């Protein structure tokens, strides 16, 4: 359901965030 390309983008926050 194209629920990929914007899921990348977001798990780019959880490194940053995951720390």
């Amino acid at each position: 359901f194209l629920s990929l390309i914007p899921h990348a983008i977001n798990a780019v926050s959880a490194i940053a965030k995951h720390n």
